[PDB]
DNA sequence: CTCTTTTTTCTCG
DNA sequence: GCGAGAAACAAAGA
């Protein structure tokens, strides 16, 4: 899940459990929650959801007065509400139990986290992890964006993916945006002339509010998803490309799967 | 059987 | 600090 799906997410929970009281906590894979599972079942039992927000990739549950629960979904994340009688699946981990249905979390590969911390310890918990801004006009200033690729070597798209000169890019989208503002993956940014970085700078913006506003790409919120449609490369290869004819190529980036049209994105 | 494929963060040199 | 490689872990395909 990258910005776009963690956000659709965000959007099904908020219409759906703010108000909601927890009765119970159950968990059979009670290691994800990185901040001790007793501890947090402990604390939150019979606390309502205020709210939910996100940040980068991040769920943050806002729970009682002065609990956030911070939840990554990782590659394979995924979260349900079911009822009460609703039978267990076999990659079901955790589950937040209401009185009239119940909010499960799945995840195939174990790798998604739950960590429970104080509203005060929200803004230092990202400013430790260093996340960049949100891909909005309003928060990613494209002055500061350009000199942090004019003074580094690296290349585009594993900076990119470090969620420090912006937050929310994954595999999928970085590649989308890169073919839209017609930038080849392993180009170094320092390379990278200001037109280009204007280019790019507008594609991340437009390419993760359309992927919003589309319920991203995809019982099991944010799986009414319609961007996989509007994919231009990604898992594209052999096919042609929609504005040249070219052949979409893979090939591996800093040990990433990265799809890229040869022509629209001259090396 | 083996090898390869699919977010975050550590290890090694 | 960096790049390269891989671990955390599970399933499916060549
Ligand atoms: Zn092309």
């Amino acid at each position: 899940p990258e910005l776009p799906e963690v956000e659709t997410v965000r959007r099904e929970l908020e219409k759906r459990i703010v108000g909601q009281k927890i009765i119970s906590i159950e968990a059979t894979y009670p290691r994800m929650v990185l901040t001790g599972f007793e501890q947090l079942k402990k604390e939150l039992t019979g606390k309502t959801i205020q709210g939910i927000s996100r940040r980068g990739k991040y769920l943050i549950f806002e729970i009682g007065d002065d609990f956030r629960l911070i939840s990554h979904l990782r590659m394979e994340g995924k979260y349900r509400l079911a009822t009460l009688d609703a039978p267990r699946e076999k990659h079901d981990h955790l589950t937040m139990k209401f009185a009239d249905g119940q909010l499960i979390y799945a995840d195939v590969r174990k790798f998604g986290t739950w960590e429970l911390i104080s509203t005060d310890q929200v803004l230092p918990y990202f400013l430790k992890k260093k996340i960049g801004p949100e891909p909005t006009y309003e928060d990613f200033d494209e002055k500061l964006f350009r000199e942090k690729l004019r003074k580094s070597t690296k290349k585009i798209k594993p900076y990119l993916l470090e969620q420090t000169l912006v937050a929310g890019l994954g595999n999928i989208y970085v590649d989308e945006v890169l073919w839209l503002a017609k930038i080849h993956p392993e180009k170094e940014t320092n390379q990278l002339i200001e037109s280009s970085i204007h280019l790019l700078h507008d594609s991340i913006i437009e390419i993760l509010q359309k992927a919003i506003k589309l319920g991203g790409s995809s019982s099991a919120l944010g799986s009414t998803g319609k961007m996989q449609n509007e994919l231009q490369v990604y898992g594209k290869t052999g096919e042609k490309c929609s504005r040249c004819g070219a052949e979409i190529q893979k090939i591996k980036v800093a040990g990433r799967g990265t799809h890229f049209c040869p022509v629209c994105q001259q090396k």
